[PDB]
């Protein structure tokens, strides 16, 4: 018996819930109890992998989609797995809202039984990203919730799922096992028998734990993780691919006619970009947990595989460290310091400062824009850091009244959410819309391209969109990124090999429940 000792979350205590419709449960029901139609491989241009369903086709008019089943899967049950499973899961959704913690509601207006292994789902809207929104939703058995009065209460405690995982072994309050389900209709390739999965309340208890190789399955922060973890044992290995994009923002309309000539013009940008030195702020403001994030357009490492390398590499100069090459586009922009302070000014030959904004009580971005400050004084930029509260950091770039301001955003399966959210000038405006997009610099070619991502289902034809809004956003250097955040993930080898890592990347390899990827990672996975 190979147990695999996983840490997807910290509970004080386990309390035995397996109800995947719940917002508190426990973090090993979807994926392992429950599995998908299919699970989207993020990681490599977010290419479907077929499991539950065989394949899946869109209408041309892209307003419904249909799945066909695979044949021959079975519930922990004994129970056949049909489409009249996924026709129930999702009426049940449908029927109550608050059991629909994806919102999946807002985008498929029913589901219908085409025949026994195949299912149709009507869309309120032409979207082909519909599939990918649909493979997120977890499937309960119809045989056993039908019979099930509270499903809003009810804490499934003896699952019966079509995942790899499903008999509770044992289960107290340190400590539950979940092992092999007996009719997986996978079982040829799940080698782990079991998922031992320990009480661990905080970061404190799981450094302990795992610097005493007692883990084998994390995706927990370790502080200075090379010390501590790694040199502990050689069997202690860590692999942090890139996730989410980092950068300065800056404000294309700012009210102040000497900032705004500076800010609103291509080449400054692209100085103040190549003044940055951003491996130093991955290392320094963030521990080296982190990547350099050198794509004019923000695109980052974890969607290389959407990039056109050509406007990548055309552009790469301009978000790479280089002093030298700074102090010399500022020169020949104009940007020359007639003052005698030591600062460029305005090639009107105004002066000015650039105040760089990062919320209050946020370390790391603080931290880093004091890095950018010091880094642009180097080339003759007048920077100084500011830390106002969130709320005010916030309203002054949906009012247009700052001048940069560091920020994160947020990270899609795709480049969509990232490019959107970030680029589409249709959220520069109106009440209550986030600060992403704020930037204040307009295309009608890009909005183009982005309201046109998902309204075809034609992968190469939205993999051109792709390369069209990437050149549209490098050209112009929009924003000026700096890096991808990490995702977490610590794998030892001391009982199971076939790891995934920088030198074996299949994809996103953290353990955490919203990770569908999980579920492929943990079917790679052989003892030793």
């Amino acid at each position: 018996r190979s147990e695999l000792t996983i840490v997807p979350d910290f509970y004080p205590t386990m309390v035995r819930n397996f109800n995947p419709y719940l917002a508190t449960n426990l973090r090993t029901t979807t994926d392992f109890i429950y599995e998908p139609l299919v699970v989207f491989n993020e990681m490599k241009g977010n290419t479907p992998v077929f499991r539950l369903a065989e394949s899946y086709k869109m209408a041309d008019d892209l307003m419904s989609v249909t799945f066909d089943i695979r044949k021959g899967v079975k519930w922990s049950d004994g129970e056949a797995f049909t489409a009249d499973d996924v026709v129930y899961s999702f009426g049940l959704l449908k029927a109550k809202p608050e059991l629909d913690q994806r919102g999946i509601n807002k985008w498929v207006t029913s589901v219908e039984k085409v025949d026994e292994y195949k299912v149709r789902f009507r869309l309120s809207e032409a979207n082909s990203n519909v599939p990918y929104e649909i493979s997120l939703i977890p499937i309960v058995a119809e045989h056993v919730w039908k019979d099930v009065k509270d499903p809003t209460t009810f804490t499934n405690e003896n699952p019966v799922g079509t995942g790899p995982f499903t008999v509770i072994d044992t289960f107290t309050p340190q400590l539950y096992i979940q092992c092999r389900n007996p009719n997986y209709w996978d079982a040829a390739n799940l080698e782990v028998d079991c998922l031992r999965v320990p009480q661990i309340a905080n970061n404190d208890q799981l450094l302990g734990k795992i610097v005493n190789s007692e883990l084998d399955w994390t995706s927990s922060f370790v502080p200075d993780i090379d010390r501590t973890y790694a040199a502990a044992n050689p069997n202690h290995h860590y692999w942090y691919p890139a996730a989410g994009t980092q950068a300065f923002m800056v404000n294309f309309k700012n009210p102040d006619p000497a900032k705004k000539e500076a800010l609103d013009n291509v080449d400054f940008r692209r100085a103040f970009s190549m003044a940055l030195d951003r491996q130093t702020i991955i290392d320094i403001a963030f521990y080296g947990s982190g990547t350099v994030n050198d794509f004019a357009s923000g695109l980052g490492y974890a969607f290389e595989a959407w990039s056109d390398e050509a406007t990548h590499k055309k552009y790469k100069g301009f978000n790479t460290y280089d002093v030298e090459g700074s102090k010399k586009l500022l020169a020949k922009a104009g940007f020359k310091d007639v003052n005698g302070d030591g600062f460029v000014e305005t090639p009107s030959g105004k002066s000015f400062e650039l105040l760089i904004q990062s919320p209050n009580g946020w370390t790391d971005f603080n931290n880093t824009v004091q890095l950018a400050v010091e880094q642009l004084q180097e080339v003759g930029i007048k920077a100084k850091a500011r830390t106002p509260e969130f709320a005010v950091y916030n309203q002054a770039m949906l009012e247009g009244t700052y001048d940069v301001a560091y920020t994160n955003y947020f990270h899609g399966a795709d480049p969509f959410t990232y490019w959107n959210s970030g680029y589409n000038s249709a959220l520069q405006s109106g009440d209550g819309m986030p600060r992403f997009a704020m930037h204040y610099f307009t295309d009608k070619k890009l909005d183009g391209l982005l309201d046109s991502f998902y309204k075809t289902a034609d992968k190469n034809e939205q993999l051109a969109i792709a390369h069209g809004i990437q050149k549209i956003i490098a050209e112009n250097q929009v924003t000026i990124p700096v890096m991808s955040g990490a995702w977490m993930y610590q794998y030892n080898t001391t009982r199971f090999t076939g790891w995934w890592s920088e030198e074996n990347p299949k994809g996103r390899p953290s353990v955490w429940a919203g990770i569908p990827e999980r579920l492929l990672h943990v079917l790679d996975l052989k003892p030793v």
